[PDB]
RNA sequence: CUUGCUCGGUUCGCCGAGACUCCCCUACGUGCUGCU
DNA sequence: GCAGCACGTAGGGGAGAATTGG
DNA sequence: CCAATTC
C-alpha cells in the first residue's frame, strides 16, 4: 500500500491584500496567543472547544479571543486542534524524557535490590510548567494558513475576479506545451540556438527551460549579459497557469507550472492532461506561507508508488531478505563503506533463495566518477571559505571580556571552558542568520542525494535487478549516511544497516 | 518536462548538468578522544 | 564517571475528504 | 451553492 505524499511548491502571483491581514490569520494568531499563555489547570477548563458550531461559538464567548469575522467550522477545527496539540507537545517532551529516566531507574534500582543494594533516592522529575503556572518552553506562533475543502484550489475563470491582468486557460482544454521546435526559431528572436552549438545538443530527456528562466540570466562570472528583471517577469506572467483560492472575501492566485513540473519529472502524468486532472493529483488542502510567497501542495495517497518504510536491521534483516527472495527471484544488494579516500565505495552482489539460506553472488565494485568528486571538492572549498568568514564574524562581535580571551586563544595554553559556550551559541546564531550558510547547507544535501542516486542507478545496471537492497555501516560521512537512510522514508527502498 | 532552486560553458544569441520531503516553533546538545 | 575538541542536534506540532441537510 | 458533521 502507498503511504507517502511528497510536497510540491508553487509561487503566488497576485493577492487581494497581504496574507497577514486575512481574518483566518488573525484568528489563528489570537487563538495561538491565548492557548499558549494559560496555566495547566485552566487548559482542562478551556479544552472543551468541541467539533461543532455551537461548541465553537460557546468557546469563543466564554473566552475572549476576537472571532475577527471568521466563523467557519472547517478551518477553526484546524486552528484549534493544532494549537492544543502543540500545547500537549511540550508536556509530551518532558514526559518522554522522564519516562526514559524512570525506566532507567526501574532497571538499575531493581537490579541493585536483587544484588542487595537499596534503591537510590528518586530524582526531581522535570516539570514543563514553571514557577507559578506557565509553560517554560512556551510554543511560538506558527505563521501558516492551512487550507480546507471549502477553499480548495480551482482553475481561474474570467468571472471570478476580473482585476487579474493575465489570462486564464480553459479548465477542460488540454494544457499547453513549451516550444517544441526549438530549432525552427529564426535568428534574432527569443530562444535562438546559434549555429555552432547545434551538434552537441543533449539527446536525453532533459527538462526544457524557457528562455526567460532566471537560471539563464543570473549573475555568474562567465555570463556577460544583462539581468533586466522586468522583461523576464512580464514574459513569464504572459504564460502562467493560474489557479485561485478564495477564503471569504480575500483571494490569492498561484502559478501552477510548479505542479506540472512535479508531475512531469516523477512520471505520474504524461503531456496532454487537463488542469482538473492536475489538481486531482494534489490535495485540496494546501499550506500558505506569507513570509516567502510559496504554496505547498501534497500528493494524494495513491499518486506515488512509495511505501515509506524504516531501516530494519538485525534479526529482521534475514527475514526481509528471505521475503524479497520469495518475491522476484533476482535481488541485488549494494554495500556502502564510506571513509575510504573518495566519499563512496560500493560493492555489488546478488542473492537467491536456496531453500532457507541465501547464496551471495559477487559482481564487483565501483568508485565514484571523477566529475562528482570535482564537484564535491569545489563544495568543500566553498564551505571552508564561508566558515572562516562566519567564525571570524562571530569572534569579532564578542564582548571585550570574552573578546580578549578568545583573541588570546588565537594567539600563541588552552583554557576558558566558560567562553566556549559563548562562542558556540553565537556561532550557532550567526549560522542560523547567514543566508550563504543556508545555501551551502542545502548544497551538501543536494550533492549527497546526487551520490546516492548514482549508486542506486548503478546498482540496477551491474546487477540487472529491478529490486535492490542497501547496506551501510553506522566530513561527508554524516550527510552521506543521512541521505542514504532517507531512501526508505522517501523512495521505499530498504536500508539494511549492518 | 513552460514557473521556482543549485553547479558549470559561452560566440552572451542560451545550453550541459543536478535535487525534489518540506515547513514552523523550542531548548542546547550529538560524537571522538584523554584519565578515573 | 568528568574535560577538550569539533559540528549543529534532538524533538514537540503540521501538511483531508465523503456526505447530507436546509 | 455552500456550510456543517463525521471519521
Amino acid at each position: 500500500p502507498a503511504n507517502f505524499c511528497p510536497p510540491a511548491k508553487v509561487n503566488i502571483l497576485a493577492q487581494s491584500r497581504p496574507l497577514s491581514e486575512w481574518p483566518i490569520n488573525l484568528v489563528s494568531k489570537g487563538v495561538q496567543e491565548y492557548v499558549y499563555g494559560l496555566t495547566a489547570a485552566e487548559r482542562e477548563a478551556n479544552g472543551d472547544f468541541g467539533t461543532s458550531r455551537k461548541s465553537l461559538d460557546r468557546w469563543f464567548a466564554r473566552t475572549g479571543v476576537p472571532t475577527h469575522g471568521y466563523t467557519t467550522v472547517q478551518g477553526l477545527n484546524l486552528i484549534l486542534r493544532h494549537t492544543f496539540n502543540r500545547y500537549d507537545g511540550v508536556i509530551k517532551k518532558v514526559e518522554t524524557r522522564n519516562e526514559k529516566r524512570r525506566s532507567k531507574a526501574t532497571r538499575i534500582n531493581v537490579s541493585r535490590e536483587a544484588d542487595g543494594l537499596p534503591p537510590i533516592e528518586a530524582e526531581p522529575e522535570e516539570t514543563a510548567f514553571g514557577p507559578d503556572g506557565k509553560l517554560k518552553e512556551r510554543p511560538g506562533i506558527n505563521p501558516s494558513i492551512y487550507c480546507y475543502q471549502q477553499v480548495s484550489p480551482v482553475p481561474y475563470n474570467p468571472a471570478k475576479h476580473p482585476a487579474l491582468p493575465f489570462s486564464g486557460v480553459d479548465p477542460g482544454a488540454p494544457l499547453p506545451l513549451g516550444t517544441p521546435n526549438r530549432l525552427s526559431i529564426p535568428k534574432g528572436q527569443p530562444g535562438y540556438v546559434p549555429e555552432w552549438q547545434r551538434p552537441h545538443l543533449s539527446t536525453k530527456n532533459k527538462r526544457i527551460r524557457k528562455w526567460y528562466a532566471r537560471a539563464n540570466w543570473r549573475r555568474k562570472p562567465g555570463r556577460k549579459s544583462v539581468l533586466d528583471e522586468a522583461k523576464l517577469k512580464e514574459a513569464a506572467l504572459k504564460e502562467a497557469i493560474p489557479i485561485i483560492v478564495t477564503i471569504g472575501k480575500d483571494w490569492i492566485v498561484m502559478d501552477a507550472r510548479g505542479l506540472l513540473r512535479a508531475v512531469y519529472w516523477r512520471g505520474i502524468a504524461k503531456p496532454g492532461l487537463s488542469l482538473k486532472e492536475l489538481l486531482g493529483f494534489f490535495s485540496g488542502d494546501p499550506v500558505l506561507d506569507p513570509k516567502r510567497g510559496i504554496a505547498t501542495f501534497t500528493f494524494k495517497l495513491g499518486a506515488v508508488a512509495v511505501h515509506s518504510r524504516k531501516p530494519t536491521r538485525g534479526k529482521k534483516s534475514k527475514e526481509l531478505l528471505l521475503s524479497m527472495t520469495a518475491e522476484k527471484p533476482h535481488v541485488g544488494l549494494v554495500a556502502i563503506d564510506l571513509g575510504q579516500t573518495n566519499p563512496v565505495a560500493a560493492e555489488f552482489s546478488r542473492v537467491k533463495r536456496e531453500g532457507e539460506t541465501l547464496q551471495a553472488e559477487p559482481l564487483g565494485q565501483i568508485v565514484l566518477p571523477d566529475d562528482l568528486v570535482k564537484d564535491l571538492t569545489r563544495y568543500r572549498r566553498a564551505w571552508d571559505a564561508t566558515e572562516e568568514q562566519i567564525k571570524a564574524e562571530a569572534i569579532v562581535q564578542l564582548p571585550e571580556e570574552c573578546r580578549a580571551e578568545v583573541v588570546k586563544v588565537n594567539q600563541m595554553p588552552r583554557l576558558s571552558q566558560e567562553t566556549r559556550k559563548a562562542v558556540n551559541d553565537k556561532t550557532w546564531e550567526l549560522k542560523r542568520a547567514s543566508t550563504e550558510y543556508v545555501r551551502l547547507s542545502r548544497r551538501k544535501t543536494e550533492l549527497a542525494r546526487r551520490c546516492v542516486n548514482y549508486i542506486v542507478r548503478e546498482t540496477k545496471r551491474w546487477t540487472q535487478c529491478e529490486d535492490i537492497a542497501i547496506v551501510i555501516e553506522d566530513w561527508f560521512i554524516q550527510v552521506l549516511h543521512k541521505a542514504f537512510s532517507d531512501l526508505a522514508l522517501h523512495r521505499g527502498l530498504p536500508v539494511i544497516e549492518a
